[PDB]
C-alpha cells in the first residue's frame, strides 16, 4: 500500500487533481508526471495547465515579486477603466514575506448586488493582462471568477521568472469592502472579528454587515464605502492588515 499511497499523494500535488481523481489515475497506471504527459488525452484543461507548470506552482512568490505583480495589475486595470477598484488580498496584504498565489478582488460602480451578471467587467481586465503578456494561461474563467497563470516580464538576458497562480474575483461594489476584509483574513482574525460584532449587535459575513437583534433577526445591510466603515460599526480601532494574524 505504501507505493500506491505515495502515487496518489504525488498526483494530488498537480493543481486540478484532487484525491478522488488521483485515485482513478493511479488505478489506471498513471502515477508520475511523465505518465501524465504521455496521457494528456485523459486530462481536463485545468489539469493540463497544472501539469505544464507543476514545478513552478510549488515555488513560493517573494514579496518583492508580489509588489511588481501588483503594480502591473493595478496599472493595467486603471488603463481599462479608471473607475475599477482592485485590491490584492491574502497574506500579501497582511505583510507576508512570501505568498503562494496572487488573489485580486475587483469591483466597479456599474456592478452592484442588484445587478444581473456583467462578465465582461472581469473578462476585459483578463484580456488586457493577456495583451501585455502578464496572464499566460487560464485554468477556468466564469461570470465572476478567473483562475489562471501569470508571469513577470523577463528583466535581463531573456531569463524567465516562474509562472504564478493568479485569481481575479469580481464583487459587487456595495459588498466590496466586506469581501476585502474576508479575503485578507487571517481565518482566526475573521472568526474573532465576527464574534466581537455579535457582542456589539451586528453580524458580519463575506458580503455585508447587518444589525442583529436579541431574537437573532438580522436587519438590512448597512452602507460600507471603506473597510474602515466596518470597524467603525462595531466600535473597534481599525486593525491594520499586518495586525490580523488573530
Amino acid at each position: 500500500q505504501d507505493d500506491t499511497s505515495s502515487s496518489i499523494n504525488f498526483l494530488t500535488r498537480v493543481t486540478g487533481i484532487g484525491p478522488s481523481a488521483a485515485r482513478k489515475f493511479v488505478d489506471e497506471g498513471i502515477k508520475t508526471l511523465e505518465d501524465l504527459r504521455k496521457n494528456e488525452d485523459k486530462l481536463n484543461h485545468h489539469q493540463r495547465i497544472g501539469l505544464k507548470y507543476f514545478e513552478d506552482f510549488e515555488k513560493r512568490i517573494p514579496r518583492e515579486e508580489m509588489l511588481q505583480m501588483q503594480d502591473i495589475v493595478l496599472n493595467e486595470i486603471k488603463k481599462v477603466d479608471s473607475e475599477y477598484i482592485a485590491t490584492v488580498c491574502g497574506s500579501f496584504r497582511r505583510g507576508a514575506e512570501s505568498s503562494g498565489d496572487m488573489d485580486v478582488l475587483l469591483t466597479h460602480p456599474n456592478f452592484t448586488s442588484e445587478s444581473s451578471k456583467q462578465p465582461k467587467l472581469l473578462h476585459r481586465v483578463v484580456e488586457q493582462l493577456q495583451k501585455v503578456h502578464f496572464i499566460t494561461d487560464t485554468l477556468s474563467k466564469g461570470e465572476t471568477k478567473f483562475m489562471g497563470v501569470c508571469q513577470l516580464p523577463s528583466e535581463k538576458d531573456g531569463k524567465e521568472y516562474p509562472h504564478r497562480r493568479i485569481d481575479i474575483r469580481l464583487i459587487p461594489k456595495d459588498q466590496y469592502y466586506c469581501g476585502v476584509l474576508y479575503f485578507t483574513g487571517s481565518d482566526i482574525f475573521n472568526k474573532n472579528m465576527r464574534a466581537h460584532a455579535l457582542e456589539k449587535g451586528f453580524t458580519i459575513n463575506e458580503y455585508t454587515i447587518r444589525p442583529l437583534g436579541v431574537t437573532g433577526v438580522a436587519g438590512e445591510p448597512l452602507p460600507v464605502d471603506s473597510e474602515q466603515d466596518i470597524f467603525d460599526y462595531i466600535q473597534w480601532r481599525y486593525r491594520e492588515p499586518k495586525d490580523r494574524s488573530e
